[PDB]
């Protein structure tokens, strides 16, 4: 299926690793140059590398916090540079929380309202505007499907995601208008490297078996019993924001192997 | 972007035109076969001359009602005996309602629960032995967007096909054992026979003003402000149904240009 | 809080034992007269009898299924008869359902579409002309926590009673015009008699802690990590066919101990 | 119904007129006592003074703006010296916006995160251990029918509304260990002195019909094509602050009219 977006510029935040590189790759493999954006400098230019190497397109690398309005700025000012402005848009960079309510800090809320809600208004304030120029376009937003369906430990995570959901719908209909489409992926169990961390850390003092702790996870919450690869989850992304795409507006979408446990 | 269906098998049912007509075309692009199922022996001929023409992909057309469960047998023996099994679900046949609930007939909630879910239990019933037999595969209920956000002058509709989306997740998760996927996907305004037919009645009396009719139509309901082509929708069934969907689960997928109200 | 319901006349279908008599209860204690209606004579006559007696209100009875259209034109009649019309009705008869759909004839599921969605519908088609020429009224349908998320052994009790909670939000628009307001209350883990029968049943083996198994059940399903009691569920039916909801319309209203795991 | 308040103390945040104010009327009228908390001392201290005289309950006034932490202590503080702690905590405080995305300064997303969520948050962490240990109670958050179906023209109302809901969520399976109810209400179009300050102010300069310009409001988006009064909603409230209410935990319960577009 060509997905018709050779040539054209991709925006992802936090996309030196996990998910936010998987989803570069997928955008790359389809021809799409790449404006890469993440804090870690080295692990950066890793990606741009390599991006660079497997595909043949043009990439940008941006070593910013993107929950600053500096860092903002600064991703809109270097895509304006070297490309003009964005067609597409991937709001990924985020992360889980682990907290209760009666003990967290204000500051904790405020960073992941900074991070999750903030860097996403600010990123379509910057970039809209030059993607109305271009044409149109195409946003995403990646929260979770924690976002309606909130994990007990990290219930900032889920309220920020869940205003982030929120946001993504406002935005789509507001920037319709525009010829750019909005939309929310809510991913489910995702193999990522802080989940590795996590499995290790929690089986340090009964064996190690850290594979084991994983399966168990992915037993008890989706009926798919595994994890996602960043893989598999990328290609939604990319056809989302594909010229194949073209009536989803203000959807949310799950890719979450069973574990929305709702209609 | 590869899709991996040249040579699976693919049943949509109500393929004879509309939508169900724009998903096997959009299936025979990418090389799979095709079994076509509608009532009317004259536009299933015809639609599956223009596919074996147009794609050089086998067709196999079952004339039959599938609202009846010998109708529902048929089917699943022609492709038994054609193809062994199927290797992808997809169930299309479905039409619009027009009543009140204090005026409706019993026999036409009857009629609509039949069509919209029976059809869908029988061949989830018939197709999914062969199905697992075959290491896997992929289940659309193309439900509708009234399945959540009610039409006020289709009540029976609405009802029918909220339950058919409640069929759809639970077969899901009965499935996924098998490696059958299962999904739902409910489209907005789809730019149909139907829908011109209707503009051009309801204009007849005031200056056969068809288009401005179906454009105020769109303007009263979607943000993006007109119809969807089948051929835009059809996108978003083959992809769901590739193998590069492959962490969709019980999941519903809105296709609607910005229409769905609610988060 | 004054319910203002004083003198009403409450149809309840489904109230000899259970939910449906806790509803019946607490609709007699605020004055209402109550239509109870269920199949077994003799548990209606006792339910009647002790309603009488401990509310000093007056009391009919209808003996028969609700789920066939003959039986539903015998309540209206009665009403009628009696009453002249309803001021309120409770569609509550309806039972658990336990199959896979790769299993279950065709009959059962046509069994549960005829005492969950049909019964709604005729009851509605053969009592609102009554309620509208009484000056408005209310009507509940008891669906399910299932009909939004659904549970994995009953199928088919998912898809009825998620097709029963859209009617109720379509007959509520329909009948909005006539001040009748209609919502539909979601119930989740409530202790009844088929619950406890069930916990005996399958410890009849093991020990026979049947207080033990119900226990895990409420562990495994709910936050507050108990079953409710009929009569806390029925308190919310009340209030909201009482003279204090009047603002509540098309709404579904969860009564689940924090078993619904989405927002 | 009794509603077994009695002598329990209630804090009501933003509760000197509109909402807020009804809800602790209809607190007061049950025989609850009342903090009252809002930044306009005028207003409040003669809220107060009509409350106690007409209803006979202690009133405790707290003129603080309660989206700074200073102001939300200073809460904490003056029931803990007054009463020892709540029995029931309702979240109320909160206005409307007015913006699009692109053009809201920081600061104004900033204003509301603080008003509708850290607000909540920070009440939560001062007065739960005071309500765990008088034996539990209720907590409510009034968000808004926008938490889910967003108004166009308040993009920052509808976030940060929506992470109030998912807020009030997290918090329900947090505290429900310490027998506190939390539950969320999203009322529809409440008559408010804004709404008619509004009207006037939109109908300036073509006639001045702000009735009927509030008619056409309730016409488009209500089936019951009216709005409610604040003492209407102030009863689900009171409701579900009750001891009639023991098993709703974690819910959001709407109470608008049938504005809500999808089930
Ligand atoms: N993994 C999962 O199971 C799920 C993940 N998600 C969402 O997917 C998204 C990506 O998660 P995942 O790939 O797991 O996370 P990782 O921690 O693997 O990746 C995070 C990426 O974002 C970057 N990043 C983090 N903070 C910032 C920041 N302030 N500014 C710029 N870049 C930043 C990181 O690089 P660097 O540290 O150098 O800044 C890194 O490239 C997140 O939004 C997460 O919430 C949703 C559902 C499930
Ligand atoms: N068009 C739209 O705006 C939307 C449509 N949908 C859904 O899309 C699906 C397809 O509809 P659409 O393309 O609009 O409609 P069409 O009328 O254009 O297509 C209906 C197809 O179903 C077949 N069909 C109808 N009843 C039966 C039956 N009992 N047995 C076998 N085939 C049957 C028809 O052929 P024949 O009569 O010859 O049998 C025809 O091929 C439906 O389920 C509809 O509810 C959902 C949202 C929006
Ligand atoms: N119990 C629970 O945990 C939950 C229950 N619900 C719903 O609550 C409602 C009542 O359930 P519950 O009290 O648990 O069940 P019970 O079996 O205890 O009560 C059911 C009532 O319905 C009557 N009934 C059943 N079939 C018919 C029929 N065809 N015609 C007329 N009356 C009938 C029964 O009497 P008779 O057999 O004599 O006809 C009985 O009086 C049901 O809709 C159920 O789905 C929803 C969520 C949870
Ligand atoms: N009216 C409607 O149609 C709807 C309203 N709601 C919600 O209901 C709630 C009540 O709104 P409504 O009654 O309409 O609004 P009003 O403006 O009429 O009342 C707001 C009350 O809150 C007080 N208040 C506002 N800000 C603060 C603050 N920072 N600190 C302390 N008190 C404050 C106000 O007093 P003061 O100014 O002196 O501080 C006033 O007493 C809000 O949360 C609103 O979002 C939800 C759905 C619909």
């Amino acid at each position: 299926m060509d997905m018709g977006i050779s040539g054209k510029v991709a925006v992802i935040t936090g996309s030196s690793s996990g998910i936010g590189l998987a989803i570069a790759e997928g955008f790359a493999k389809e021809g799409a140059h790449i404006v890469l954006v993440a804090r870690q400098v080295d692990r950066l230019h890793e990606a741009a590398r390599s991006l660079k190497e497997k595909f043949g397109v043009r990439v940008l690398e941006v070593a910013v916090d993107v929950a600053t309005p500096e860092g903002v700025d600064a991703v809109v000012e270097s895509v304006r540079s070297s490309f003009g402005g964005a067609d597409i848009l991937v709001n990924n960079a985020g992360t889980g929380s682990n907290e209760t309510i009666m003990e967290a800090a204000d500051e904790k809320w405020q960073f992941y309202w900074e991070l999750h809600v903030m860097a996403a208004v600010r990123l379509a304030r910057g970039l809209v505007p030059g993607m109305r120029a271009r044409g149109g376009g195409a946003i995403i937003h990646n929260a979770s499907i924690c976002a309606v369906q909130p994990l007990w430990y990290e219930p900032i995570y889920n309220v920020t995601k869940a205003a982030l959901m929120m946001f993504s719908k406002t935005l789509a209909t507001e920037v319709i208008k525009d010829n750019i489409r909005v939309n929310c992926i809510n991913p489910g169990l995702i193999l990522t490297p802080d989940w590795i961390k996590t499995a290790k850390e929690l089986t340090k003092d009964n064996g190690g078996d850290w594979k084991g702790y994983l399966q168990s996870v992915a037993d008890e919450h989706a009926p798919i019993k595994r994890f996602a690869s960043p893989e598999e989850l990328a290609n939604f992304f990319v056809f989302l924001c594909s010229e194949r795409a073209t009536y989803s507006v203000g959807s949310a979408y799950f890719v979450d192997g069973g574990m929305l446990k709702t209609l």
